[PDB]
């Protein structure tokens, strides 16, 4: 029937593989972000939308021929706007009580842009996760023996990019496999 | 970073209704703010699918459903929020959104997308009329919220009529 509209659909193989690797880190990161609240919670919602746009692009690639140099930026404009949204939130909230949490995310979120690389996407995400780790090391120093929910937040966030590296390694090693 | 023709034409029509809806929802807060963030996410996936349609040759059956699977998940997330928040002080605001959000599913139809979105707008209108009955003469922010939300689907219909009147136009090459 038409009144029901678009029913829930099963994800194709590219996204199924992505979800099996990234579901548990993403869920834990979203749980701990809600527990911390404030700016950490607001930022996680933006990261979660970035991840949802990551899956939408993987689905595109599984059914689409890689377009011309210029024509690809038209496909990546939705994910690059979301990456910038996550970055400008940190830039506008420099007075935040959770600045290092905001910095860990803004300085690593560009990892979602691995889909724009035709060579070495894995080392790119490793370098992004090294930047997240610098700021998360500060969160650990401040909260390791004060608030354990911040310690799990750090571990949960960093494993998103560790699990993204495992996904790229298994399926898209030499770059996102376009149709 | 810069948007393609399909999405730029969408933004020309939907940027101001969407912004107004998000600002009013934040003013109301609570469950209305929570729901609007889910609607904004759905609208972002809509744009992503319009960018896919501009550069991609139309897929058949299962290949097409694989493309639509991200947005279908988000539409359902908007719908399950209302079904799980029946004890809400903003139940009609919640109902207005969940009974109309399937308008984002127009991208799946092979014919007549406008009357489909119109029917979703009729459902939004039934419940927004209950928000108006209740909150006009109480708080005019709810009146501005209704006007903002209904105009999203009014401007969507103008986008469909102008560019994708017989169905979503996919790339021919």
């Amino acid at each position: 029937h038409h009144s029901a509209g678009l029913e829930v659909l099963f994800q194709g193989p590219y996204v199924q593989a992505f979800d099996s690797l990234l579901a548990n880190p993403v869920a834990e990161y979203l749980k701990m972000s809600k527990e911390i609240g404030g700016d950490v919670q607001k930022h996680a919602e933006m990261v979660h939308t970035g991840l949802k746009l990551e899956r939408a692009l993987l689905a595109t690639a599984s059914q689409c021929q890689q377009p011309a140099g210029n024509k690809l930026s038209d496909l990546l404009a939705p994910i690059s706007e979301q990456i910038q949204e996550v970055i400008t939130f940190r830039e506008k909230n420099r007075g935040s009580k959770f600045f290092n949490h905001l910095s860990a995310v803004s300085e690593s979120i560009q990892a979602l842009g691995w889909v724009a690389l035709a060579a070495k996407p894995g080392p790119f995400v490793k370098e992004m996760n090294d930047a997240a780790m610098f700021y998360t090391n500060r969160v650990l120093k401040e909260y390791r023996d004060v608030d354990k929910k911040h310690v799990d937040w750090v571990r949960a966030y960093l494993s998103i990019w560790t699990e993204l590296q495992a996904y790229i390694k298994e399926f898209h090693t030499t770059g996102l496999a376009w149709s």
